[PDB]
């Protein structure tokens, strides 16, 4: 007649690491590192991104002919370009504060193209000018949203037009100045040398002057076009005033913003799809606190880490057949044959044997570990972020500062997440150990001298312990006085 | 005759969370999150802030008439402004590298006004030019620290004046150029069309041409004034020259810096108050490592976190009566209301009485231990002076965003780590108490050996008479086993 | 009889734990690196560029004072004196200077070339110089640059170009001269309303000279404004000017792996090797933290605001959660040298100490994993902490400071607390190891022995060396000696 304290073992091969040990096999585990995505570009919190594919934001906004037909949703949650768009400034040049502009339209309400300065109303200038650099099929053309003002006959009178933003929303307006190859070209196109482009609003005062230099051809053009932009407040007016070289907008873009986002550089396309965390490889749908998919995410995302593996122990050390000496200790092996709990008893008497899980201690352990896992996951704070940024090539220092920052956080999170898992895994194994030792002690303190401590977690009865008796032990209501007399001999 | 091991219980309903459990009731606890402030704007380490009220820094430095009766201390540790200052560039315009200027004077020594270019000495120019965009009461007026040079009679001769910085300190100097709305304006003000403004020091070299162009009226003006600034070094000279459109300074500002600070946007005004950590809602007075009061602080501050609650268990699990080591709420089913003199102790019964006594040794151990734990979590926090809030122009959104992403970054790190630290430390504090009771019980057991019987929940029944002196020797670990058998009673 | 016990020694090593301060332990491991070699070293095989008291502009422009500089063709970082003495001897400025410096902190390789031989400026005077760049002490000039001035009394259009056929991107610098007055303009350039224009396939620029009275610097009221571009392979740069152009005669072939930084120090290269350099000396450590100096370059440990980070490895030195060590087993044993935990026995045959190498070995393996967990998990990517910002970039500089201070705070705190937490666990781990040992014997002997309460067991039967051995290894035969008669 004997009763034994034991613990669960199974066919698990799942390993974890702890602070003190490596590759420990445990009965149950849970990975808290998200490693999978759906390989798709999705809508973010219900809003699609703006898809530019081959074109750059400049090529699109200016209306580079290979871009001016782009579809264009009225509202988007982020922007998807390719790494290096083929179609941008068809006519070569530069764009002032181009990155700031990109950052501005990265997420919008609301965005709508509007005709603000009908091109036919430049009655004193020629308006049909174009370039072979922007040729189609294959006549010379030009940015579709813009107007190249040149002299009419031999005259370029001052060009003065204004527009009042009665639209109802702030309006993005873009304009440019042309820098010819030489003075002769300057005289041919604008008749006068020594000209200026002047743009003014309530908040903006900008003047550019043509800068003529000898340049290698780009897209077959030695000339350059330099563009600028502003936000025109509602009910405000913008005044264009130029004696030559102005590249005027014919259109403006109504814009409302909801906050900011980012550009995501990928070769993928939108699908009928919903996510809260987008990566260039696909979308993440996860509750886990960490992922290792891609650094450049957009949305409310888990923390990116370097690790390939973050597995928490939930079950106990799997010993098919610690701090507290019981598990894989004086109770040297686990019972492959206890399926109904983590800890329990095996009993032998005239009636049989023997496996019975302790429901309470098991229930307490499940609660405990459930809280552990939930602690590590739920306490992670998450807010919307767009990780990737645009910097120009005279902003390497700024780019580098942003890189050091993202690297510093990567280091902090990777280090802490690894050690957290190592520490908690250690303590989890010991938690189970403790639970078993306490179960073993409940039985001991009940039996005392009415049984012998057989070692290996077994108790040898000095009396006849029937099934009902065994149950009284298993439920902590064993009747010691009843089995005095019939004890050893006494 | 018996002696029982036990542990403190009390009235507390104070709750903590651990890694394994939520809302555990403990006898004592300490909040390590600072949640309160004094609702005052205060001096920062002895030094007051500069108060600007409704004026922006530009308005104040240029001397917008609405700002020209303003305090201005000899020295400040930060700048207080209202969220959107009413008074700035009264005549419409702009200010080059304005954010840098603002950052520069965020905290000064020492800040002294000097009349470097007395206006009355522009003898070949009209100097009393004013505008309705700066109307005083309610006559035309102008920035009181600046001089609008305009034609005298029908003439605007070349204007050349210079100044040597013999102030013995770096000097902040501001100047402007006027961009008229039209040629008639250029002509009225400066006679000549085709003018220039030129400014030169040892390190600064700048020449600008006025931009005449039609613009929407702001404060009734199509024109704009564009201001720039430089620091004139000790003993260096600044040369002004203009055939028109120069907005000259009459004053410069001797400036000495002892580090940088920031600007705090609030409606509060300075009070006779001292703090090391200021927020827009009021000052924080604390040694605690974390706070949740406001993100935009100035001073030496606790780490800001996104939690409502960070409570460390100090006492033990409160189990008043009518764990890893299995004693507390375990084989010793409950605690003792009646033991006030310690955390763990004994109850003894014998012929002479009974019998609560705190075990002094293990109680002291526990007090020292928990005291060190709390002190570890609090003292190890490195805290240096910072001004969270920053100024970025409307064309520095990427930069502003970089700043936001950084603060959010440390916010997430500190919040996650603080929440987890507490959960983990509370877990171990409960187990420490549990262990302490378990060890105390074992201490008695190992002394008594078979001179006593283990009775259940923490109690020993002696097989021999144990009077108060015997109890004492047990309580202080000098029990005398060989003396007490009489363990013929054991059989 | 037989007693369980643990190692003690003559250590005075002190560690702190979350619960306790100044605990003496048998052994401990410092994880904070505090020493450097006091030398300036090569970085993974490659030396720094050493500029003495010449600034980078002074060097690239060819300030006469910088002639005996002698560069290298490849370098891993740049060493500059805290405050260079030789920069723009002719007063002026340098557009996007800091971006230039950042671009050349680390190259492979670098080579000056004569892209625009000055002999070929046949329609201009090229001998112009200034007492501001005086050599010995006659007027001189930046040696890589060419001050063009009127020839006789004519300054024909200056028109030259260059095609980068050198096979490498080429750094090219030019300047414009802003004279002090009109007399100076005419003396130098004849013409008055002149320009300098520069063009490549990406660069477009036309500058007008600013003539204005300024304070004398190095005796000059005039100023030279320099700008730079990176010319692509097979691209062309075109200079055109009617005056005021300060032209390059040379360009610099440049290839970059990645970026580094500039170290300010007085020290000079000393023929050592390192993978982590501070301005005080190089660091050679496997440890995860260091407190030598903030501004490092290379693959460095995390820098922290800490004087001491000592990890306990051994046990409390006694010449805990489990109550064994410094508990019911009052003291350690000097005499037990082979292990952390063990036995002492008293016999008819003798005594005494025997290390239990199983539990010791399991412990050594455990602590070793802990230590190397703390160390190896640390990331160490190459980096250059120090950064250059101009005097109108204070906000950006302060933003960078805020970031460094941020990580420092995080790392200092986590490192301090990590050490305190792990140390309390280490001590309790040893305590538990002793307790389980004592219980291993107790649960074996059972009825056949007396538990004294000081770690000792007193046999109710004779226990010879062999019996003792079965106890010391968990094969003790309880039935064999069961003859009670206690
Ligand atoms: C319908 C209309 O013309 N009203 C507004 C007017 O309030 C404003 O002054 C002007 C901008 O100058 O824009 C327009
Ligand atoms: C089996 C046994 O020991 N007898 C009683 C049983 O009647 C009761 O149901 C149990 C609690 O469930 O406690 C005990
Ligand atoms: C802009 C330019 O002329 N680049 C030339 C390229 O046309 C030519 O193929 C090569 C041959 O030397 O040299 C380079």
């Amino acid at each position: 007649d004997q009763i034994c304290i034991g613990y669960h073992a199974n066919n698990s091969t799942e390993k974890v690491d702890t602070i003190l040990e490596r590759n420990v096999t445990v009965t149950h585990a849970k990975d808290i590192l998200e490693k999978t995505h759906n390989g798709k570009l999705c809508r973010l919190s219900g809003i699609p991104p703006l898809e530019l594919g081959d074109c750059s934001i400049a090529g699109w906004l200016l209306g580079n002919p290979e871009c001016d037909r782009l579809l264009s949703v009225p509202e988007w949650s982020y922007i998807v370009e390719k790494e290096n768009p083929v179609n941008g400034l068809c006519y070569p040049g530069s764009f002032n504060d181009y990155e700031e502009l990109k950052h501005l339209i990265t997420s919008v309400t609301h965005f709508e193209k509007v005709k603000i300065l009908p091109r036919d109303q430049w009655t004193q200038h020629t308006t049909t000018g174009g370039s072979r650099a922007c040729a189609v099929l294959d006549n010379p053309s030009f940015f579709r949203n813009m107007v190249w003002l040149t002299k009419k006959g031999s005259n370029y009178p001052i060009a003065k037009r204004s527009y009042n933003n009665t639209s109802g929303e702030q309006m993005l307006i873009i304009w440019g100045i042309h820098h010819p190859n030489d003075d002769a070209e300057q005289r041919t196109l604008y008749q006068n040398v020594g000209t200026y482009v002047s743009v003014g609003t309530s908040t903006l005062n900008k003047r550019s002057i043509p800068e003529i230099a000898t340049r290698p051809k780009v897209n077959g053009q030695g000339g350059r076009m330099e563009f600028s932009w502003t936000l025109l407040e509602t009910w405000d007016v913008i005044n264009f005033e130029s004696t030559g070289n102005l590249i005027a907008p014919e259109y403006g873009f109504k814009i409302s913003k909801r906050g900011s986002s980012g550009i995501m550089k990928t070769e993928k396309t939108l699908e009928n799809c919903e996510t809260k965390c987008q990566t260039p490889l696909g979308a993440i749908n996860t509750t886990l606190p960490f992922h290792n998919i891609h650094p450049l995410t957009i949305g409310e995302c888990p923390k990116y880490v370097k690790s390939d593996r973050l597995v928490l122990a939930t079950g106990l050390r799997n010993v098919p057949q610690g701090l507290f000496g019981a598990i894989a200790g004086f109770i040297e092996g686990g019972w492959q044959g206890m399926v109904d709990g983590w800890y329990g008893y095996h009993h032998s008497n005239d009636q049989g044997s023997g496996y019975a899980a302790d429901k309470e201690s098991t229930q307490k352990a499940f609660d405990g570990i459930t809280n552990k896992v939930n602690s590590v996951i739920e306490k992670m704070n998450t807010q919307f972020e767009a990780v990737g940024k645009e910097f120009s090539n005279l902003e390497r220092r700024l780019e580098n500062l942003n890189k050091k920052m993202e690297d510093g956080f990567l280091d902090v999170w990777t280090y802490n997440a690894e050690l957290l898992v190592l520490m908690e895994n250690e303590r989890t194994l010991d938690f189970h150990d403790s639970n078993v030792k306490n179960l073993y002690d409940k039985v001991r303190m009940q039996l005392r001298d009415n049984v012998k401590e057989l070692g290996n977690g077994c108790f040898e009865f000095y009396h006849k312990c029937d099934d009902e008796c065994m149950n009284s032990v298993k439920n902590g209501t064993y009747d010691y006085p009843k089995y005095e007399e019939e004890s050893k001999a006494a």
